[PDB]
């Protein structure tokens, strides 16, 4: 009397409805990846050839391409139904559009639970939030009952907007209180859903009694046993098995990001509810795996109506924005200058009690602006094509967690190949950089002042070389582009954030009207 | 035979719906003056008594207290309706909230003529805009015709929002070319009525041919025939009699503006449409005259609605906006940063040659600001009420032109009493000033940097001495206000502006969050 469930995942699919390239980017090529039509083949496959399966999302459907910018949710909503998901997990994502933006589409219209057991309401707007999420949910599974209990990282308040009358609690506290509920309510097949990263997942494997599968997010790892098939390094096999307290494996599986591959997990159960086998490897989504016709032909229609969103007036320049190399990579450029105030206003998060925000300071390195805007071309009106011009490669820009002295070693890096025009020179908001060119590489900066966060007026303050800062940079920086090797992120010190373009566009649509200044936020010597 | 015409006329009462203090503040009790209630009792008591009565306006009833920023003219249109004018020639504040808030409400609304002659319509607006607005309009008063033609200031552009679409022709070409229509069409009484100020009134009086009554405003010029009874200085008779190029005495009328005052001319034509007399007085509206009941009960049931709307949410700050007199008055404070990003932001207009801009630069005296804004006290909720706090006189933010040998006198000015908590000190945009406080009274700039306008990358350059520049300011300075008789402005040199909580709202409506910081605006060298 042994019971066999298949447990097929995602996460962090992060707005790839269209298949991709290897890199997860726009397919232009032959062999393209992903996309939600090869994921439904796929699904369907198992469905029709297994007996006891599972469709599990981890959370971050919301944000990573024009997709999300566009339907806002609705393409969630829409495919994941399609899908049929049998439950979701919320990523720190999914309150991108704050709360009213994660109700309308995907609490009011998702014909599946949405799970998060560690977020506690105290406001009535929350409350009203939280009467659609459960902590878990029971899901009947042939003859058997398999509780799923959801969670999500403690983070989204800095990396989201869920406001401030959302808590986020300790995942494993939690956790433990809704397992031992569902012990008591008969149910001994239980799987963590959630969103908090390899090593929170690891660490509610260990300590959480009564948890026998975790499934994750929000670190985008990759396990996998044998010889993977793409580009992707694993970091364990797949299953990571984690030695529980109670003296058990309990199988621990995340499934990348950006839908390039479809978890899959086989786990057989006692009578009893342990695992006593537990076995797989993510699908990797290929040329190999055919493309539904229905859902490739739903995709096709949304290719255009997606063009409204790419032609449309998002505001006007009413200056010249100098994003050629010649202004970037030399000195102060008044679009570096709005990028970066773009991505400040992105992340003003709600304050928590002793600062007026948790980051206050971005760079942006001049190699990153690829092209400029022309405010005679038009009548200064700004496209997403115009935008798309000078933020190409659908990047991020990104939270890092930096000492100052690190910070300042950015610096140096940043002038100390200046005048043979490669992209380093920093681009900045929230920074005030003097240099002194005369002097030897390494040695040229002259002074670092940045905004305080920890004040009622933002103020500049001289860069403390033992304090820890926050940072917003671009996802090129962050994992170590032109150079910039002390900017490398990592689990511990690294989010990743929005679409660059959708940043700046969402900033140009607020201000109506841009016309950045060279304003003297770095200023050389001579 | 001869014909008696009574001419009744408005100009520039810029939203003073209630009626107001001596210097058209908000009143008391104790003494008022105008208010629309106010105007009403004495039009019916002239119309009463007078055989053959003209109502006209002369322009500029857009913009100026809470009644224009709510009722976006729909006051206007409701009072001037109910009060029965027969014409209004268009200001320049009719086009504050562009065509689309010209037409919507005012234009579709009135139920009188609206005239402008030197405006010419280009493409798409042509069609019905050409049928809104009339270049004349012929009157049957009494058993007489009488033709008015309108003009509006061909500075339209610069100081409003009319759009690219809109052109401002020549005033004496363009009413010459109707008075000669008018002629042909045996109308032999001519009105001149528009907006384009005292000057260009007597221009418009000496050389166009048959126009008999110029009407005019823009200028707030205040004409009197004996003793004054009010504060206001008469800039000479009235009417003003202004000889023609062919011998003529034209009679020039203008009334102040605010609503203050009910223009009042009484003009004896003989029976070929020439001025044999032209006599009258503007007629001071204080006390003496009742305010209607009727209109005073509709003004009381839109006052309560305007008190329900001044304190609604409009934006938020998640910073402490330091209005305090110790921050302002002595040192750079972020809230004066915000006032005049503010300003700067609402003057952005249709750049004519060689400029992204007209303007580049605002100040505001510390006197000005008369209260923080607590990011802590209701969730950093900004209201008209709190935006009231810190500018509660009602004044504008004007456009002055000035040499920068000027300028510097005023940064002088501005820190020549520094430390002694007066109210001198300038908050800047556009600006970076460098002061020694060390040195004597009257030399203690060190420096001062401009953001250039003739650029198409707007960036910092010297003040030079003979060149002559823009820069907004407050009504309060235009005026000689805190010490600043350098800064006083005449119709040659400067242009009133708008409403100053309605700037500081509309920005802070549009940014949604705000966040000025210290930025070095302001620097004082040790
Ligand atoms: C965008 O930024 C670039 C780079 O800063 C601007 O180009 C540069 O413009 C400056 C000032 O116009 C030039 O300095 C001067 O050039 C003129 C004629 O080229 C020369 O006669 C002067 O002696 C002085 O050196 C600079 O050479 C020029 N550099 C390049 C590579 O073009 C550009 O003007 C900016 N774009 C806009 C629209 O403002
Ligand atoms: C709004 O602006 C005012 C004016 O600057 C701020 O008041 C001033 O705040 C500073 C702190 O940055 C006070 O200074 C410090 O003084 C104490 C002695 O009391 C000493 O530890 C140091 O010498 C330090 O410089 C300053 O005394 C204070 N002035 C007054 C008149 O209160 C105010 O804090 C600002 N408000 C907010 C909410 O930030
Ligand atoms: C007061 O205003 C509340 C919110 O309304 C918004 O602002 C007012 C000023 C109007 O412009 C309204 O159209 C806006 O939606 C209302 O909920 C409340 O009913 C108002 N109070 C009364 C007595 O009507
Ligand atoms: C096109 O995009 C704009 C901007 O988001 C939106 O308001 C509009 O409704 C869209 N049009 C259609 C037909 O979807
Ligand atoms: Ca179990
Ligand atoms: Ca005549
Ligand atoms: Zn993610
Ligand atoms: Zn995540
Ligand atoms: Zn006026
Ligand atoms: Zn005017």
């Amino acid at each position: 009397g042994s019971f066999k469930l298949t447990i097929l995942h995602t996460n962090d699919v992060h707005a790839r409805l269209e298949q991709t390239s290897r890199d997860s980017g726009k397919c232009s090529g032959e062999d393209c990846y992903g996309g939600v039509a090869r994921r439904a083949t796929k699904i369907r496959q198992i469905r029709a050839s297994h007996r006891n399966v599972l469709l599990l999302d981890a959370g971050d459907q919301y944000q990573g391409t024009i997709w999300f910018n566009y339907f806002k949710g609705r393409e969630v909503v829409h495919f994941m139904n399609s899908l049929r998901y049998d439950a979701m997990a919320l990523g720190n994502h999914e309150f991108d559009n704050g709360l009213n933006g994660l109700l309308d589409p995907l609490l009011k219209n998702v014909k599946f639970p949405i799970l998060s057991a560690n977020i506690r309401p105290k406001g009535p707007i929350a409350s009203k939030i939280s009467g659609y999420i459960l902590p878990y949910k029971i899901i009947n599974v042939g003859s058997e009952k398999v509780g799923i209990i959801g969670y999500t990282t403690k983070e989204t308040p800095v990396l989201s907007n869920p406001g401030p009358y959302l808590e986020f609690r300790d995942e494993v506290e939690e956790l433990q209180k809704h397992a031992d509920k569902l012990t008591t309510l008969g149910v001994n097949k239980i799987i963590a859903l959630g969103h908090s990263g390899f090593m929170e997942d690891c660490r509610i494997a260990q300590k959480v009694k009564g948890v026998d599968v975790v499934v994750g997010g929000h670190t985008n790892t990759f396990l996998y046993t044998g010889s993977p098939p793409s580009n992707e390094v694993a970091a364990g096999n797949y299953p990571f098995m984690q030695l529980s307290d109670d003296g058990r494996q309990v199988p621990v599986v995340q499934a990348y990001a950006f839908g390039k591959y479809l978890g899959y997990l086989n786990v057989i159960f006692d009578d009893k509810g342990k695992v006593i086998k537990a076995s797989g490897n993510p699908i990797l989504l290929n040329k190999s795996i055919q493309e539904d016709p229905a859902v490739k032909a739903e995709i096709s229609r949304m290719k255009v109506q997606l063009q409204n969103y790419s032609s449309q007036e998002i505001g006007r320049t009413i200056v010249y924005l100098n994003g050629t190399t010649h202004a970037c990579r030399f000195h102060e450029c008044n679009l570096g200058n709005l990028i970066c105030d773009a991505v400040v206003y992105n992340n003003l998060r709600h304050p928590d009690d002793n600062e007026w925000n948790h980051v206050s300071m971005c760079i942006v390195n001049g190699g990153g602006i690829r092209s400029p805007i022309d405010e005679q071309a038009n009548n200064g009106i700004i496209t997403l094509e115009e935008l798309t011009a000078v933020l190409p490669f659908g990047g991020t820009f990104d939270l890092l967690q930096i000492k100052g002295s690190t910070l300042r070693q950015a610096f140096e890096h940043s002038v100390h190949r200046h005048g043979q025009g490669t992209g380093e020179l920093l681009q900045v908001s929230g920074i005030k950089v003097v240099y002194d060119l005369s002097q030897k590489p390494g040695k040229r900066v002259v002074s670092l002042n940045v905004l305080c966060t920890e004040c009622r007026v933002p103020t500049y303050v001289p860069l403390e070389m033992e304090k820890t800062y926050k940072v917003l940079l671009p996802s090129f920086l962050a994992a170590g582009g032109d150079g910039y090797y002390m900017l490398k992120g990592d689990s511990s010190n690294h989010s990743s954030g929005d679409l660059d373009i959708s940043i700046v566009g969402n900033y140009i649509k607020r201000m109506g009207k841009v016309f950045p200044a060279m304003e003297g936020r770095m200023v050389f010597s001579a």
